[PDB]
């Protein structure tokens, strides 16, 4: 029951974007909102209509609203802004969850910069190149660190059959492992990792959790900071 | 490369599906599927052979826990592989009961047969897979399940989509040869712990098999 009162954005459709719209899709999630830039049978369509037609055709129960447009420009920067704070299940009420699945560090610090702005929680994810390893990291602007807080945290591993054959169990994983996270943190049961790295060449999963930096250069990780110790 | 390899899949429901479906994404040679009450497996061919037709299928309906069936399930883990007459390259047991799991257990023992074996609780909060090497590793009936620790209608099949994944990376790194094959490795769901060990043989296992290949491993090892 609970799950269809919430809204997620998902920020980025591809590999493991699109696993985890899927897997949420099929929890029955109330809402989810979809953004990228890419178009892709589907060969041709835009990457968010293609992925909402499949969706919807999946649980037509599930709310869909897209978003095509480059949210590093400014100007489109305001929509996203715009709709995290409004684009909850209730119009005017934020989503609960932001998940970025992009594959850029210029896009992963464009959600930072507005999810410090609005203090909203969201979740980071990749998959390396390599396609043996990934992440998960929960970031709660002014409580943990934020993207802006550290430089890129990057998970130890270290032919062309095996990275082929990897990479989608890989995404498929780290999607399995997010999606989990997000129900733990919507439907409050169980512990929601702040950090959680895996490692496929030898089965290792990596966690921790990582403190604000009080000198971060982000001025608005800053004051959630300073509202944060308050409370 | 991976075309080049058999896989049977005992179970086709929950972890078994999912595990098909991305071997079957991956473009392995040939899946031999397993199940017992058009069929479960029937079923399943239909939908596999759709998202991949380069993937080669043989199916089984029967019940293995009967002696009867038992000579036919080792007899296709024997001559089912890719090449007819050559043993399948692994056996993967997702079934949600005991004694389908020590049928297949009791064949592998008396093959050689390495095999992995995967499950997920009925509360959705845990899963694990583990790989048995016959002689080499402690078989299903060398000891019990001691490893501790390691809503539904959400975390199942997202615990059920987490072991299928670590389960089929552990299948391409057993048959592709990179990276390092887990022994036992364990999913704690409400906690994030992945528990990892591997155990020796039992000397005096009840399976008279297991004792017969740990002789073999001792008498090859010196
Ligand atoms: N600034 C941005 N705004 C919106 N979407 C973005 C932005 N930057 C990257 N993305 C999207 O994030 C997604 C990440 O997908 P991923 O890298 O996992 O797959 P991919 O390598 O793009 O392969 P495929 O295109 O087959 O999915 C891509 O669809 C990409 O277009
Ligand atoms: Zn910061
Ligand atoms: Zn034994």
């Amino acid at each position: 029951e609970k799950i269809r009162t919430f809204a997620v954005a998902i920020v980025g459709v591809g590999g493991v974007g699109s696993v985890t719209a899927e897997m949420l899709t099929r929890c029955g999630i109330g809402k989810l909102l979809l953004f990228d830039y890419d178009k892709v049978h589907q060969a041709g369509l835009s990457k968010v209509q293609a992925a909402e037609h499949t969706l919807r055709n999946i649980n037509p129960d599930v709310l869909f609203e897209v978003h095509n447009y480059n949210i590093t420009t400014v100007e489109n920067f305001q929509h996203f802004m715009d709709r995290i704070s409004n684009g909850g299940l209730e119009e005017g009420k934020p989503v609960d969850l932001v998940l970025s699945c992009v594959d850029n560090f210029e896009a992963r610090m464009t959600i930072n910069t507005a999810c410090n702005e609005l203090g909203q929680t969201w979740m980071e994810s990749g998959v390396s190149e390599n396609a043996v390893s990934g992440h998960i990291q929960l970031i709660i602007p002014g409580e943990s660190a934020c993207f802006a807080c550290a430089p890129p945290l990057v998970v130890a591993a270290n032919r062309e059959g095996v990275c082929a054959a990897s990479l989608p169990t890989t995404m498929g994983v780290v999607a399995g492992i997010l999606v989990q996270n997000v129900l733990k943190f919507l439907l409050n049961f169980g512990t929601v990792s702040f950090y959680l790295g895996y490692n496929a060449m030898q089965d290792f999963f990596p966690t921790m959790s990582m403190k604000p930096n009080p000198q971060c250069d982000d001025r608005n990780c800053r004051k959630q900071q300073e509202e944060y110790k308050k409370k």
